[PDB]
């Protein structure tokens, strides 16, 4: 199957590019928008609309490969790539990529998802949100030519023989982390809700308090709004490192004050995403090399959660190879090629580390639903429900994918 | 081509259906929940799951077409059929109609979506969502075996010989009526912001001051937030028949008091739904008829939106035969089969009535890409962007999945 044509046309995410730069020097609010001047090169007001590309590849039977360019919503921040402007990235795609996929044969994905990742114009990389949705595209593509879902593509080329089973579903609360667990709890998320711990004093406590009673309140809520007496979540809290300023970094005083999360928790398993961001990856991953083994040691039942400075698959394999922690966060978009996660995954598998396939709110309903079949293909611990921050969009996108793709699968088996 | 298989899943939508009789009767709020007895048959809690079913048909090609089945979220309420529980209905779709699609031949989508919209069981009408869902698996399996668009096909058999373009895309703001209107801002609205005007007292105000106000806010904050100067929206406001209400359904009074709000919101043009709700249907097109009447014949240029009682296509036929209104809601879900909005939206552009076509919060990502293509073809005046509260996904989902028509469009135009 050759590729005859390819089409890019500007898109909506489920989310908004936000100035963080403007925002960490103190812009102020005004409704649902920031306030004062921006501070990052590209953007025209601190927060704006997120934007997409949807790739399409025209097959040679006349079918259409559909893949999403997204980035995150801190577009253009440290250590990221330029503001994700369609305007300033469709020219790119049009004149350096389609002449190189336009009479193409298709032939495995891994080979070619692997060739436009790395590609070069001027000697220069491609912007990680291209090399998403252009990966993507040749993803639904392999998929396409050859009749079966893009899980069972990735299960052929990365997890050969393995069952596809559905994946733990992970729903992200924002700041609203009392309506949006109730959200959550209705929609049966499998894993829940982030909560946006992101402040020492007024989201965790000074003592870690305030995130000991919403831990209570937690469970609470939990076995009140369950339809199901059997419905029972694992809790996911994101504390974007302030357990560990709130204890300064203190091993033995982390774990005792995640030892309580815990017993607040029960009957719920505990996972504590970030729990310290200290000053270099090296000291990110030794801190959390020791906590867990502080924990496993002493027999807490509680899992940490890798992010900060955990970004690359270099990275993935990193965290990994010193176990720094028990989940290791696959960060869809930032990866570039979506062959990046598939291997990231299945790194985490080979050494028995748990693998959270992750995403940003600010990419769309299609890059979604091909990560989530990636998630699927590798046996992910969890993967996020996304985008938007709406909570029933994210969850329906990702969870009605993963369940027509298992329906599909399972026919396969009986034919 | 034949339909070879046929599958059926549980799913999410963007929603929850809502026992409204209940939130009628009192239900108090608790967090994002409902407190109290249910009182509509099948519902567990006032407030539950939105529910959908996808449906699969795997072609002999191996390609699979999707359509979903989805209600309002107010399922079960009064004129409704039963709670659309997945559980209660795939069952259904699986002993009465999979074996009559199994075996059949593509031909047309018209008269494949008719004999499945008007299908019976023993003796008795299909659910409205079963027959959503069915059709537009069709309509997809159409596109699919044709290889182009769901528009297209639309195009082809119902509005031949038009172009098709993109359609103004019309954001809800549900309660939050203040920051869903930000984001509509920022994500460039065509048509804004529904505002839930659902109360006398709370919302529109009793002299009418409180809708009044609101529209000013409006008004200065798409000047305020605006990126762009010549951004300038559809003002669409539902206002639940409390015009009427608030008014005594003098023509009048009424007539004089959208002058105000028409006044009010210029620059900005003024759409009000739903102005009166009357005792019966022939007495709402009456007053539709009569109050558009006396704002045509003093030249305020604002325009009447229907909704209640006109629910089926005869209704949208009654309302556009006597011009009561300028625009008339054309409600997908409500309709059952989806060839029935291509004949709705093109009836009103044979005589004149603008064609709103609609949706709801509690159908999914799937079924408004489909009905957007229909609304497309037919070159409705107005879509929703759907499903879910959230505003940014289903503007996402909606508006991203009409640039890519477009963009295949345009490109079978140069073939
Ligand atoms: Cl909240
Ligand atoms: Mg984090
Ligand atoms: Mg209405």
């Amino acid at each position: 199957m050759k590729i005859v044509d390819v089409l890019c046309t500007p898109g909506l995410t489920g989310f908004y590019f936000d100035d963080q730069r403007a925002i960490k020097k103190g812009a102020g609010h005004d409704g649902f928008t920031y306030t004062g001047s921006t501070v990052t090169e590209g953007f025209t007001q601190v927060r704006q609309k997120g934007e997409s590309i949807s790739v399409l590849l025209v097959l040679e039977d006349g079918q259409v490969a559909h893949g999403d360019c997204a980035a995150v919503a801190y577009s253009g921040a440290g250590g990221r790539d330029p503001l994700f402007l369609a305007k300033d990235f469709i020219p790119v795609i049009e004149k350096e990529i389609a002449p190189k996929l336009i009479g193409r044969e298709i032939t495995n994905f891994k080979p070619m998802a692997e060739e436009f990742d790395k590609m070069t114009v001027n000697g220069n990389r491609l912007h990680t949100a291209i090399r998403y949705g252009i990966t993507q595209a040749i993803l639904d593509a392999v998929a396409k030519t050859r009749k079966v879902t893009m899980a069972e593509v990735i299960r052929d080329e990365y997890n050969p023989g393995a069952e596809i089973n559905a994946v733990p579903v992970f729903a992200q609360s924002g700041d609203d982390r009392y309506d949006n667990v109730d959200k959550m709890i209705i929609k049966e998320a499998d894993v829940l809700p982030h909560a946006l711990i992101n402040n020492v004093e007024e989201k965790l406590g000074l003592k870690g308090e305030k995130l000991l009673e919403y831990v209570k309140w937690l469970r609470d809520r939990i076995i009140k709004l369950r339809v199901r007496e059997d419905y029972a979540p694992i809790f996911h809290i994101d504390v974007y490192g302030t357990i560990g300023a709130a204890f300064d970094v203190d091993i033995k005083a982390m774990a005792d004050y995640i030892q309580t999360l815990a017993e607040a928790a029960k009957p719920f398993h505990l996972r504590i995403e970030g729990p310290m961001d200290v000053e270099d990856r090296q000291k990110q991953m030794e801190a959390m090399r020791d906590l867990r083994a502080e924990l496993d040691g002493r027999g807490v039942d509680a899992e940490l959660v890798a992010d900060e400075w955990c970004n690359t698959v270099e990275d993935v394999k990193f965290f990994t190879d010193n176990k720094a922690g028990h989940m290791v966060q696959i960060k869809t978009p930032d990866l570039g090629g979506v062959n990046n996660i598939a291997d990231a995954i299945m790194y985490c598998k080979a050494n028995g580390m748990g693998a959270y396939c992750g995403g940003t709110c600010n990419e769309t309903n299609r890059s979604a639903e091909v990560t989530t079949n990636i998630g699927m293909a590798c046996g992910a611990r969890q993967v996020l429900a996304k985008p938007g921050m709406g909570v029933d969009e994210g969850m329906m996108i990702v969870k009605n994918e993963m369940n027509r793709v298992l329906a599909l699968v399972g026919r396969r088996k009986k034919l």
